[PDB]
């Protein structure tokens, strides 16, 4: 009964298992329980470990241990000699057991290395150390240094060198993990159950060598064919993973965002919207002259009500419903706030401070309540810090609410604006006021204290309803008793002749199209003579001159960037970064980028007046872009997943095991390239629901437990259909996976032809249960006619056409039924069973039953589906010469055992598994296709009682099923069936579906440094896409046993992947890589993935740092941009790779963030002559500045979307 | 090994087994897909000795051949053996 | 083993018996209602008293001592009978 504490604390010996780190969360290596199994048998038999070499057998684990991050767990171990059986137990549950004993004669013959499958091709590449371990986290391992035992492997992973720090648990993990390296199948693996493991401390101690480092190593080899892995003194045989479910919680969220241009100054911005049309109709409806949920036509409905006109002022301003502070809840007072105006207002006031704090404190919060919706758009922006507070009239308002202020940052104040501000306000960062619900004082007097208030070259941000717009003389006429409130409205004329009186400077205005306007002022700052440096000249040399100009950090004059001659120049990039070095508060951009040609282009000259307006304004950021002075601003992207109409979708769970996620999905068929001989498109009507779809969709089954090569993403929901070919004729299919769709592509061998009886519904039954049935049965059973049967289940679809096959022959059936239902149906469907033939199914009764009533015989044939305690119970009811056919899998899978007694009665046991067929052996499928249609042919055959859901209510069949109700079968009407018996037009109806990426197999797709790390990922994602016709591009080829991996793997799945090593930076390797595509292929798609940085404070950086920089990103984009407008009519996607850095900007990284935001310029280009463009900003790639790296699962995931979503430029991040 | 090795991995089709204990348990490892495992042997049978269950997740049959069930229960059956005895 | 539910008995380290035995969790009497029998034979008019099914059983081979004789009667065929208890 030994015990065993596992502590991971730091000063427990067992630390090390932290680094043993599976899906996220840490678990007990499986070999750390072969670790403590032997040191109890050593304790047992009193001898040390290494002095006993050991035996297991039939390891098997029942689950898994997870570690507590705080705590111990503690396992117990228990031995039964006599039987050679050991049993680990947690808090009393089995976790491992299996044989463990000591061997009595080590034999070194057991542990030399075997005769390797391959030819020796001694090839020189292979994966070192962190090759491997980066391979294994992509696929989901996240082992630590203690656990990082694998020196190296050969690339098919047969063969490599594993460390020895005189541990055994790392070593026999490490082993397992050399096994699961050469594996193909993607996804998380564990081990569930171990043949045998010998261990010879002798042996081990004699095969390990010494580097020339004092490390210990030992040689590792693993042969598949034999299924056994050596690796010095120990040998695993017959090992055994289950994928895992591979469910991680707590998954990164990125903050997914686009980066459009800004005007300064926009009006009529909510004009989109439509409720605040309908609401403004009302509102100047009941004013006419002098009935909704909203408070202000409440407002205006009591104004009518109590008196048609001439209302007292006391009971329209004070009344119940109405005296409630819901103004600002009316769609109309908060039209401006709701729309990304004010984001586009606060990011424009956080460019322009030189602290990457802010102190803002808002005014009359009472009533403004922006302190519930500014701090909540501030948090895309990773590292500011934001002081805010909130300030009102009294202390007794806003005294509710506190709990908003206290989840939040934000203080209390109590300021007047009729006064001026307290000490402790001080010079503030940025004010907001919300004046369009909250009363203002004064005019003059609050912004004169405001103001005051204000640091020098602060922002003051303001909300309010213009005076002389309809809404403003609607407010005007009401709210007479507030005379503070109708001060607080006045004409836009006013508000600039109020910014005036107060020395104050307009330099941005969102105006709504009821005349909601925000306002956006900045006091004042000394101005100072400032310097023209242009950035327009190509060779970067201007840099020096810039990198001068900062020397002098005595000097504070303003510095101006000024590019006025290239639209494609990346100095918003450049500037972002700069901001972030010493020295960069003096510097301001002005950028003329003009997208069409026909737009005017002003002048820039000191003299010429726009440049002075710019000047007044003083903003960091001075873009002008077709008549409009503006900026980019980064705005949150919509969540709805975008839908487009199609006619070939499928049906998925976005979400594993969720039956609400259950959705429809655009299908790869759309292009449907491989329509030939051998294959063929069907339209899909009626497709039904399988107990395995059921499974698949709960979760309780993993996609790879289905035979066949099948992507780490895609549908395998639905094995029938029914539907009309491509010729229009009536057929039912049987397809391994895929079948519920709108569309399905199978060979014309899986194809039976529906009788005119028959109905397309009916026929969506037949296949996979009839199939199954005879199959079983005839082909495998031998069934011959008079024999006695046993159909377990009998209502079910397998169980019903069981029965109607065997009654066809005249046989003798026993079936077990779960309810009196069920019976009854079974007994009115098949009058030739009777009351003798129905046992329950819930039930063991169902033993007895049988032998009773066949004289303890038993029966010939026993077709069960049934659980452990009812197949052994199953087993008991066989016959002599009788013939168990299996078709379950909880057994199988759970490998219980099987006393071999029973076959002394002379019986067979069949292992049934239809879905071998669709892998292989289709030459012996046509007998089940042959007995499928004769059974049709001859009325054997009947189809079930089916219940049918629409398409939309594809969720609703799922959950019928689900609850296990239903007698026959479950289909989904995809489509209606036409009266017409052979119709042309089988063009299926187009659908609605959310939109995926596909590629055609006949375009070939180019990826510029695609051999880089997120490059080969971006490749295979692609690949998954079938792009069967691949180029990449990399100046050094392949040089890493990795890249090597990688690309031969794709070769040989039938891809043709060609390494260019064409520079995209000069026009002429361009066009000959371009060229090159073309030779597989029209090119679909181009990637640019190109990076060559150099880091370093705009110091030490001199020209040629921002030539290397710019030369795979600028100028590659620029070529590539040209060679594909004139050589790719075909080409669909230009996709190019920001960063976070610009945009964002990121300190001692100038030279990068201009090469990217230059490139994004570009991508910005081409969209508005409608071509292909797309530029991904990324903050951080995780597997391969505030941010934390970005797992590549999440990063392929996001770039799905954006491929999809219309914007020209989009990023994602995750915050720290 | 021999037969896992030559055999490319896959396995044999078809095992006429008569040995027992481990060794039976060696042959089934070394049957294929749709193979047929035909024990002839009667020890382990005797002594009830358990079998993994998930060999059968590759379609497998096992059988049970007892040649004298013929002579105790006459049937038809055995015509058909005896007339391949003859033709061969 | 209660976590797997197997017993084992052994003697000086030899294996001698092995299964599994656990609480009844949910007992239910009917379980041990008799079962009807085959042959109906209601007259029954002999039965095999103890010293004729003992007599019997010596015959055959078991030599069972006055403590293991319970059996008090049996019919003919041997399905059915009255056995008797002594708190052992
Ligand atoms: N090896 C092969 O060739 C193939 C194997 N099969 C096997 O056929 C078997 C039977 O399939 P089929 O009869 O069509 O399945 P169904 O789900 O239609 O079976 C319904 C019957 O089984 C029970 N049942 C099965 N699934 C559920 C559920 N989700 N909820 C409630 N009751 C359920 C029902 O109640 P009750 O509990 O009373 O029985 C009913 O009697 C499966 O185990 C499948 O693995 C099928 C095709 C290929
Ligand atoms: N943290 C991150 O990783 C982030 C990623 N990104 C973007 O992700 C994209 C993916 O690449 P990433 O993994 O970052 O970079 P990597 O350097 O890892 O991979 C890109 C590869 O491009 C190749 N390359 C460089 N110059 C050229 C050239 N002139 N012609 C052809 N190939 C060239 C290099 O291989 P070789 O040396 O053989 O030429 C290099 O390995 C980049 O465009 C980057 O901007 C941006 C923000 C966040």
């Amino acid at each position: 009964a030994a015990i065993y504490n596992i502590d991971t604390s730091s000063e427990s010996p067992d630390h090390y298992l932290v680094d043993h780190t599976l899906d996220g969360r840490v678990l007990f290596p499986a070999t750390g329980y072969l670790s403590i199994v032997w040191k109890t048998l050593a304790r047992a038999l009193g001898l040390g470990v290494e002095q006993l070499p050991v035996v297991f057998e039939d390891v098997v684990l029942h689950q898994a241990t997870i570690l507590p991050k705080t705590g111990t767990v503690s396992l117990e171990v228990r031995l039964l000699e006599a039987s050679r059986a050991f049993e680990v137990s947690e808090n009393g549950n089995l976790v491992v057991s299996g044989k463990v004993y000591q061997w009595d004669d080590p034999d070194p013959r057991l542990f030399d290395h075997p005769e390797s499958p391959t030819p020796n091709p001694t090839e020189p590449l292979f994966l070192a150390q962190a090759e491997v371990y980066k391979e294994l986290r992509l696929r989901g391992y996240d082992y630590g240094p203690h656990f990082q035992g694998i020196l190296e492997a050969s690339l098919e992973g047969d063969s490599g060198r594993l460390l020895w720090k005189d541990n055994w648990v790392s070593f026999m993990d490490t082993m397992l993990q050399m096994s699961i390296l050469g594996s193909a199948k993607h996804g998380l693996y564990l081990p569930t159950r171990v043949t045998a493991i010998h261990i010879d401390p002798a042996t081990h101690r004699q095969k390990l060598y010494t580097l020339q480092d004092k490390a210990q190593v030992a040689d590792v080899v693993v042969s598949r064919w034999l299924r056994v892995t050596v690796a010095g003194g120990v040998h695993i045989s017959g090992l055994h993973t289950e994928s895992a479910p591979r469910r991680q919680q707590e998954q990164q969220v990125p903050i997914l965002e686009k980066f459009c241009f800004t005007p300064h100054t926009e009006e009529g911005c909510l004009s989109e919207r439509a409720a605040l049309q309908e609401e403004l109709q009302l509102c100047k409806g009941l004013v006419q002259a002098l009935p909704s949920q909203q408070e202000l036509p409440r407002l205006l409905s009591a104004a009518c009500r109590l008196q048609l006109n001439g209302n007292l002022q006391l009971e329209l301003a004070q009344v119940l419903a109405q005296e409630r502070p819901k103004l600002p809840e009316d769609p109309l007072l908060s039209g401006l706030l709701d729309s990304p105006a004010l984001k586009a207002c606060l990011d424009t006031a956080v460019e322009n401070m030189p602290s990457l704090k802010m102190k803002v404190v808002e005014v009359l919060a009472g009533h403004g309540h922006l302190y519930s919706r500014i701090p909540g758009l501030l948090s895309p922006h990773p590292l500011l810090q934001l002081s805010y507070t909130a300030t009102d009239r009294h202390p007794q308002a806003l005294e509710a609410a506190q709990a908003e202020l206290q989840q939040h940052d934000v203080a209390q104040g109590q300021w007047d604006p009729a006064d001026p501000a307290p000490s402790a306000l001080g010079s503030a960062d940025l004010l907001v006021c919300n004046c369009a619900v909250a009363a203002l004082g004064d005019p003059a007097s609050a912004l004169s204290n405001m103001v005051a208030a204000l640091r020098e070259g602060g922002f003051l941000l303001l909300h309010t309803l213009l005076r002389g717009h309809p809404l403003g003389d609607i407010v005007a006429f009401l709210t007479s008793t507030e005379p503070q409130y109708g001060q607080g409205i006045l004409s836009q004329d006013a508000w600039e002749s109020l910014f005036s009186r107060v020395s104050l400077r307009l330099v941005g205005l969102k105006k709504s199209f009821y005349g909601s306007t925000l306002f956006l002022c900045r006091r004042p700052t000394p101005q100072d003579s400032p310097i023209f440096l242009p950035v327009d000249d190509t060779s970067f040399r201007w840099v020096e001159s810039l990198k001068g100009i900062l020397a002098d950090e005595d000097s504070s004059r303003p510095v101006w960037l000024k590019a006025i001659n290239c639209a494609t120049s990346g100095v918003v990039g450049l500037v972002n970064c700069l901001r972030r070095e010493p020295g960069g508060n003096r510097l301001r951009c002005v950028l003329l980028s003009n997208l069409s040609s026909t737009s005017h282009v002003p002048e820039v000259d000191p003299g010429s007046a726009e440049l002075q307006k710019v000047l007044q304004g003083d903003l960091v950021m001075n873009v002008y872009r077709d008549g409009a002075w503006g900026a980019f601003r980064h705005f949150l992207l919509e969540e709805d997943k975008p839908e487009e109409p199609t006619a070939h979708a499928f049906v998925s769970t976005l979400t594993r095991g969720d039956l609400s996620s259950i959705r429809w999905v655009c299908s790869s068929l759309r292009h449907a390239q491989p329509t030939c001989p051998g294959a063929q498109l069907c339209t899909v009507y009626y497709a039904s629901l399988n107990f395995r779809d059921i499974m698949l969709a709960t979760g309780k089954l993993s996609p790879d437990a289905i035979p066949g090569k099948w992507t780490s993403q895609d549908s395998l929901l639905g094995m029938e259909f029914s539907g009309r070919d491509a010729s229009g004729k009536r057929v039912m299919g049987l397809v391994p996976a895929k079948g519920l769709a709108t569309s399905v592509l199978l060979s014309p061998d899986f194809l039976w032809d529906v009788p005119s009886n028959w109905t397309l519904e009916e026929a969506a039954s037949v296949p996979v249960v009839y199939s199954t049935a005879y199959y079983a049965l005839v082909v495998r059973g031998r069934v011959r006619p008079g024999e006695t049967l046993l159909i377990h289940s009998g209502s079910g679809g397998v169980g019903q056409a069981a029965i109607a096959i065997a009654l066809s022959l005249g046989c003798r059936v026993f079936t077990t039924v779960g309810s009196a239902e069920k019976r009854a149906y079974l007994q009115a469907r098949f009058p030739q069973l009777d009351s003798t033939s129905f046992a329950n199914s819930r039930d063991t009764s169902f033993e007895q039953h049988v032998l009773w009533h066949t004289g303890g015989k038993g029966v010939d044939l026993v077709l069960n589906s049934l659980a452990e305690e009812k197949l052994q119970a199953s087993v008991r009811c066989l016959a002599t010469h009788g013939r168990f056919l299996e078709i379950g899998k909880f057994d199988l899978s759970q490998n219980h055992p099987l006393g071999m007694a029973i076959f002394l009665k002379n019986v067979t046991f069949h292992g049934v598994l239809l879905d071998a067929f669709f892998n292989e052996s289709s030459a012996d499928w046509r007998e089940v296709w042959a007995l499928v249609q004769a059974g049709i042919r001859d009325g054997v055959v009947r189809p079930l009682k089916c219940t049918v859901f629409h398409g939309a209510q594809v969720e609703d069949a799922f959950r019928y099923m689900a609850q296990g109700k239903h007698i026959g079968k479950v289909v989904v009407q995809v489509l209606a069936e036409e009266p017409e018996a052979v119709l042309k037009g089988a063009k299926p109806k187009l659908m609605s579906a959310i939109s995926k990426t596909f590629c055609p197999a006949h375009k070939s797709y180019i990826i510029a440094g695609g051999l880089g790390g997120f490059g080969l990922e971006l490749a295979q994602w692609l690949i998954q896409r079938g792009v069967q016709k691949l180029v990449l591009t990399s100046r050094s080829g392949i040089r890493t046993g990795y890249q090597a991996k990688q690309v031969r793997r794709w070769r040989r799945q039938g891809v043709q992947v060609q390494v260019s090593t064409s520079n995209i930076s000069s026009l002429e390797g361009a066009r000959g890589l371009i060229a090159e595509a073309a030779q597989l292929g029209p090119v679909g798609g181009v990637f640019n993935l190109a990076v060559v940085l150099r880091d370093g404070l705009l110091e030490n950086q001199t020209p040629e740092f921002f030539q290397d920089v710019c030369k795979p990103k600028y100028s590659g984009t620029l070529n590539l941009d040209r060679v594909t407008r004139e050589a790719c009519p075909e080409l669909d996607y230009f996709v190019v790779f920001s960063s976070v850095s610009c945009g964002r900007g990121n300190a001692g990284q100038s030279n990068y963030g201009f090469a990217n935001s230059a490139m994004e310029r570009i991508c910005e280009k081409r969209r508005h002559e409608g071509l292909p463009g797309l530029a991904v900003q990324w903050g951080a790639i995780g597997d391969v500045s505030g941010t934390l790296p970005q797992r590549m699962a999440s990063c392929l995931e996001v770039l799905d979307l954006f491929l999809n979503q219309p914007h020209m430029v989009l990023s994602s991040f995750v915050l720290a």
